[PDB]
């Protein structure tokens, strides 16, 4: 689709079996996810935005519906007050910023 | 253009006469560049972002050019990792997220 700006780029995302919404966010490197239980093995990593430094959980290899277009990278997990798709899962979509 | 995101999708803006980098970033519904000094009155805001929140101070109606396109809107000041463009302006500059 063509997304406007005047609201929240709100899209559903499916992982993990689940159904959520994300924020699709050009600004964030990395994709960042409000608690839950992702298989396999993850280890722990800070990341910082506005505001500060989380700590959260990174799994590799997770695969997410976005919008309906599948993609496969790293997902980190903690307490971050959206679900975010960040840049590592927006390229796998084909994604850009136009104007 | 039309901006990919392997890269953070960072742009020359111009503020005040100066040149200075920033981010576009469709996650953020504000702009917020780090402190400088701007002209005029500001008003107190406080913002989220995924490490908390921040006190910044909210300049109405300023000139800035973000990639070349002229933008006049509310600039917020404050303690923020970069300078980021955010959706108040990218619609000011007819940007879309494509996909
Ligand atoms: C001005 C607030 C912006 C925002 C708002 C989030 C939000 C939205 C709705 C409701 C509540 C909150 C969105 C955003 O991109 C970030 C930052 C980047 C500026 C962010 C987001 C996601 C992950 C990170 N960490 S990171 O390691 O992937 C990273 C670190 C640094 C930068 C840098 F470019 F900003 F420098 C980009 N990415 C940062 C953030 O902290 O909050
Ligand atoms: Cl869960
Ligand atoms: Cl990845
Ligand atoms: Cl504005
Ligand atoms: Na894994």
């Amino acid at each position: 689709p063509q997304i406007t700006l005047w609201k929240r780029p709100l899209v559903t995302i499916k992982i993990g079996g689940q159904l959520k919404e994300a924020l699709l966010d050009t600004g964030a490197d990395d994709t960042v996810i409000e608690e839950m239980s992702l298989p396999g093995r993850w280890k722990p990593k800070m990341i910082g935005g506005i505001g500060g430094f989380i700590k959260v959980r990174q799994y590799d290899q997770i695969i997410i519906e976005i919008a309906g277009h599948k993609a496969i990278g790293t997902v980190l997990v903690g307490p971050t007050p959206v679900n975010i798709i960040g840049r590592n899962l927006l390229t796998q979509i084909g994604a850009t910023l136009n104007f």
